[PDB]
Formats: C-alpha cells, sequence, structure tokens
C-alpha cells in the first residue's frame, strides 16, 4: 500500500486548484485538508515539500512559464493548465531524480484529466520547450 507518485503529485495539484478559490488561505493549510490517512509518510513529506517549494518560488516559476506564452497569458489559462504548468516547472527545476519525460508525461495526464486532448497538447508543447532550455544537467542522462 505504498502511495504512488501519481497520487502524491495529484494531491499537490488539488491544493493548487483549490487555492484559486480560497486565495485568503495558506496553500499549506489547504494541502493538510487533502492529506489524510490514505497517504503514507513519504507521500505526505513529498507533497508538503512540493507545495512549500512552489509557494517559495512562485514568482520565478510564473515568470519562467510566461516566457513561453504569447497568445495566452498565464492568468488567462484555465486553473488546471496554469497550475499543471506551475507544478511541472517546479518538478523539472527542483526535484532531481525525476526524468524529464516522467514530469512531462504525468503533467500532460493531469491536464487531460481535467481538460481535453487539446489541453494536453498545449501543456506538452510548453513543457517540452521549458525542459529543453531549463532541465538541470543532472537530468541529461
Amino acid at each position: 500500500m505504498k502511495t504512488p507518485r501519481r497520487r502524491m503529485r495529484l494531491a499537490v495539484f488539488k491544493a493548487l486548484f483549490q487555492h484559486e478559490f480560497r486565495r485568503d488561505e495558506d496553500l499549506e493549510q489547504i494541502l493538510e485538508e487533502i492529506l489524510d490517512e490514505t497517504y503514507d509518510k513519504k507521500a505526505k513529506e513529498d507533497a508538503r515539500r512540493y507545495i512549500r517549494g512552489i509557494k517559495e518560488n512562485l514568482s520565478m516559476i510564473d515568470d519562467l512559464i510566461s516566457r513561453y506564452l504569447e497568445k495566452w497569458s498565464l492568468n488567462r489559462l484555465s486553473v488546471v493548465d496554469r497550475n499543471v504548468l506551475r507544478l511541472a516547472t517546479y518538478e523539472l527545476l527542483f526535484e532531481k531524480d525525476i526524468p524529464i519525460e516522467v514530469t512531462i508525461d504525468e503533467a500532460i495526464e493531469i491536464a487531460k484529466r481535467y481538460g481535453t486532448e487539446n489541453s494536453g497538447k498545449f501543456v506538452n508543447g510548453i513543457l517540452d520547450r521549458i525542459a529543453k532550455e531549463h532541465a538541470p544537467k543532472e537530468k541529461f542522462e
């Protein structure tokens, strides 16, 4: 009953999604409502690190994503696409040990989950571009 990476990451995404409608609340507190007995010690630890990392680097993350947007602005994207991009960019830059392909493929899955095939393709395009110019060298192999 190990908690899979996909579920741990989805909890992070759910906290980001919910915060869009609860902007006066701390993203960390929102994550704590989502995390419960169904998540193991490692998944809780990981989700908390992700949420704190995204909160601590939000400006830099948003600014970086925006360098790849033109027709759409980060604020005009849906709550799903904006937060999938934030989550994936954080993971790409800061979670060493996760292959670029895993971050991108899983992020596309979340975008398709709550969006459409077109959402997935859109996300895929932006992330491929961010990864090819910003993936840390530890992920080259």
